[PDB]
């Protein structure tokens, strides 16, 4: 059960590129298949935070359900959710990554939001978000009416403060800006709280995972180990077989002496 | 030598969890074992830094010292130590970690302090020291007087600074704030100087480690290089062994064709 | 081709330690020694960040040039390059790290730099900075004329901010200061901006690898699951090698009952 990814990325895959038709009936895994240099990766540039830890801590998963968390209708109701672009342009149309929305401002000024979340799934939920930073101060102030802002995030089991970089950056994708991604886990029972005043890109969809037995924590410290104890335990099995097969040699080798004495 | 753990934590016991009795003559191990899901790890909530290299890395250890780094009667003349709580309560009464001192101010404002230790022990030590993190601005006038604090350690070789993140967060074993822990090693010879005007959990107690030479840095990438490379030295060792009884069995046969040639 | 490393770290091979004398004609290599307690490693202390990334990814590499990114002659025309010290002190002489140029002020106030490089070497490039920490704000003044100073570093695929931290140090190799490095890689095609208005250990060299096709990204968690892989690879090999023997061990056995049998 390697997936049925093709020319995209994990990444791509997770956020809801446009060109990864992979929202189909597909569940559990024991492994995840992706291209090193896909097309359908990255959608609009920027650096994603801890992917190997996430790429290998997804490698085994049970039931996988993708469902909404902030509801695009109802979570921001004077907020823009039209953040779209031509970097994710699909079949010719602006657009964004599928599970996210960029939020600006509209009419006035953009107001400051604070949403949370509580986990009542039975299952473990994995929440991607990102922060928006600018390739110049004239659009800090275009987008969000403010020249400082700041991104908010905390949970059961973790404190984490994001800022804007602004600057021009080569140009990547045509964009001369970029878009950091940053996720976390949540445990039932758990909560997450989201607060921002501009540069946010909102969490609309997460991901409820069952995960199942094959792994511990699922820190990618913890997979290798587990995968090296395994085999410490194939090498014990094979040096008994050695002992084994000596032993009869041995004896094997004492008829020959025999079978030779009788004549 | 797995070590007495029970239902502790490796934070809970070098921390100095009230519920932990592990406060005994006991020195050297091989392996730690820990409860995957603890009763008397977590003491008061917050994110331990680092927490998989400090567990992998204490994995080895000869010489195990607890001493005394910053004794509580003379190390803060005029600060408060009376830091305890609900969460750590202990036979009914509040209480906190055992090798911790959370430090508040009385009667004036919440003075500053500079403190350092110099490391003659001719042994490693383990210094443990955490950064609070009040629910509300009024708690962090409350107990620092201050509405801006920051915590600076440095030392031979480390460079941090700290700051306080004042939020709401879900409630975690009644609380709504945090206490974040972080963590150095000495080496002989070396320094570490403590710097803060407020949000310090002060160290008490630090780890004095003979180590041995069953490791080299001890970071866990190298555990498990050394984990690999030791069994790619039994896999020559089997290969050699199966190149002995194929010889063997070669020169076994020819004898059973001649046994058969004298009839 | 463990390459001629001696008594001297990776660091100090990479940043220039003068007492290297490693600046020959050698080209690629398949692992690097180096001494776990050098003598011509560090040369000014400090912090090199993710130095065990670096030389885990340097493991294996093809072509190796060094060439000049940022010639001191031209890059900054008003800028003082003189920047030496007794740590690094050679034949008498106080000198720096070869490959870097610590800049400071004259004649009137150190002015901002912006500096940009595109890679048109067809060939990974890996370049190395530093940032300064002053032991007082003295000689933040006395150096770049300021109280406040910053770094930016972007990328193509990288955004970081620098900061100084201003204190006094436990007394390493005479300094009661530190010099942090950082670094990072560019492929063809992509480029890298250095922005800063004081601290700035300017890049002068760089090294543009081929690398070959012996690792993939070259992260170390990359590295090590390979030689996992070719471990499990391995072990079929003499599981497939013990089905057979055993097979003929059976058939031998059954001639040495026959033997028997016309006896
Ligand atoms: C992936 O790229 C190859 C060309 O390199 C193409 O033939 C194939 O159809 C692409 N697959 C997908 C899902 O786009
Ligand atoms: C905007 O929506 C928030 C709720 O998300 C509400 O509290 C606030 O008063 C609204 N502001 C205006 C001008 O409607
Ligand atoms: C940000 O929140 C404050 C209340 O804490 C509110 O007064 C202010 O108007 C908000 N900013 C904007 C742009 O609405
Ligand atoms: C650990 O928990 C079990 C119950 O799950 C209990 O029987 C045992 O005594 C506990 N051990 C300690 C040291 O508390
Ligand atoms: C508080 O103690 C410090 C030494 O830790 C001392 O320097 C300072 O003067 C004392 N302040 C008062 C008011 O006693
Ligand atoms: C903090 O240190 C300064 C000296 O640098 C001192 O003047 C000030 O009073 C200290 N703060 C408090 C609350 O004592
Ligand atoms: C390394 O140190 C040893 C002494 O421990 C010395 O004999 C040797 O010549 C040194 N090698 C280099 C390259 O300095
Ligand atoms: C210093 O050099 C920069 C170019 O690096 C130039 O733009 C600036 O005008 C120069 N300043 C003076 C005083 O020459
Ligand atoms: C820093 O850059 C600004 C322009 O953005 C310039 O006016 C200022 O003089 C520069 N600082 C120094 C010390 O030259």
């Amino acid at each position: 059960a390697p997936l049925q990814l093709g020319n995209c990325s994990v990444a791509g895959w997770i956020l809801g590129n446009p060109e990864c038709e992979l929202l189909i009936s597909k569940e559990s895994w024991s492994y995840i298949v992706e291209t090193p240099n896909p097309e359908n990766g990255t959608c609009f540039p920027g650096y994603f935070a801890d992917y190997e830890e996430l790429r290998c801590q997804l490698s085994s998963v049970s039931s996988f359900e993708r469902f909404e968390i902030f509801p695009k209708e109802s979570s921001w109701p004077n907020h823009t959710v039209t953040g779209v672009s031509a970097s994710c342009s699909h079949n010719g149309k602006s657009s964004f990554y599928r599970n996210l929305l960029w939020l600006t401002g509209k009419n006035g000024l953009y107001p400051n939001l604070s949403k949370s979340y509580v986990n009542n799934k039975e299952k473990e939920v994995l929440v991607l978000w990102g922060v928006h930073h600018p390739p110049n101060i004239g659009n800090q102030r275009a987008l969000y009416h403010t020249e400082n802002a700041y991104v908010l995030v905390v949970s059961s089991h973790y404190d984490r403060v994001f800022t804007p970089i602004i600057a021009k950056r080569p140009k990547v994708r045509d964009q001369e800006g970029r878009i950091n991604y940053y996720w976390t886990l949540l445990e039932p029972g758990d909560t997450i709280i989201f607060e921002a005043n501009g540069n946010l890109i909102a969490p609309w969809y997460a991901f409820a995972l069952s995960r199942g037995f094959g792994s511990g924590s699922g820190s990618c410290i913890e997979n290798i180990n587990s995968k090296i104890y395994h085999i410490e335990d194939k090498i014990e099995e094979i040096n008994r077989k050695i002992e084994h097969i000596l032993s009869k040699i041995y004896h094997i080798e004492r008829k020959i002496e025999e079978i030779l004495n009788e004549i």
